[PDB]
């Protein structure tokens, strides 16, 4: 069981899922309420904290291929660069398989996801329509934003595995990078019959208080989805599969 430090933060759940020995794991991931309670018990870091690393004694250093302190972090352990690929969000966890050698254990993994999704979606669209489209919005900054199904944040689960059917401009805005920044007072374009939005336990955004937002038809029928925006931030297993229950049963109560 070798020691992991996991200083990007997007492969934690994945490396534990597979029984991963982690001692050290940056700390971002207490911004998630599923990965903050996996990784409870284990030492938080953050970036640049080469020596807080070293105090573990890792064996393995997983960091992205843009980390600045790998010439550090390799003085202190080998230190392996996975790939960041915001769209395959499945096969990031088998790469992560690789790693420990358990890639077998992936593939089940993943045939379960797929087929689980795939009847999720099915159960959500004799809820609210086949045809019902489903919008996602995240403010992030001050701006706010659209994704498609590949930039995650919940994307990959409502689009991709679920199937469900994205908003027309939606999908034109964000078919090119995956995401886009979108025009507050421009919402209604957007606006779907369903309306997922991260904005779970903040008190009401500016962009949820417009005198257009609560026009739009999804707001009126009581349509909208609100996530948590710290969980549906990271894409690993722990994660996907609450994302999974959370969409699919907020979908449904709110079903037409």
């Amino acid at each position: 069981p070798k020691r992991i430090a996991v200083v990007a933060p997007t492969y934690a759940g994945g490396l534990k899922k597979l029984g991963a020995n982690i001692v050290a794991v940056n700390q971002q991931v207490d911004q998630s309420k599923v990965l903050k309670d996996k990784f409870k018990g284990v030492t938080k870091i953050g970036d640049g904290d080469v020596e807080k690393v070293a105090k573990e004694k890792p064996d393995l250093i997983i960091v992205y291929s843009t980390d600045k302190d790998i010439k550090k972090y390799q003085k202190v352990a080998p230190t392996v660069v996975v790939d960041y690929n915001k769209h395959k969000y499945l096969e990031q966890q088998e790469m992560l398989g690789k790693i420990v050698g358990k890639e077998d254990k992936v593939k089940a993994w993943k045939k379960d996801w797929e087929e689980t999704t795939a009847k999720d979606g099915k159960e959500i669209k004799k809820a609210i329509g086949q045809d019902a489209t489903v919008s996602l919005f995240d403010e992030f900054d001050k701006k706010l934003y659209t994704y498609g199904d590949n930039w995650g944040r919940g994307g990959e689960v409502l689009y991709q595995a679920f199937g469900l059917k994205m908003q027309p401009e939606q999908q034109k805005l964000t078919a090119k990078a995956g995401w886009a920044e979108v025009k507050q007072e421009e919402i209604e374009k957007y606006a779907g019959d369903y309306i997922v939005s991260t904005s779970e336990g903040k008190p009401t955004p500016g962009y949820e208080s417009t005198n257009m937002w609560k026009n739009l038809k999804a707001t009126k029928e009581g349509h909208i989805v609100k996530v948590d925006a710290g969980t549906y931030w990271y894409n690993d297993p722990y994660t996907l599969d609450f994302m999974r229950k959370d969409l699919k049963e907020k979908l449904i109560k709110a079903a037409k």
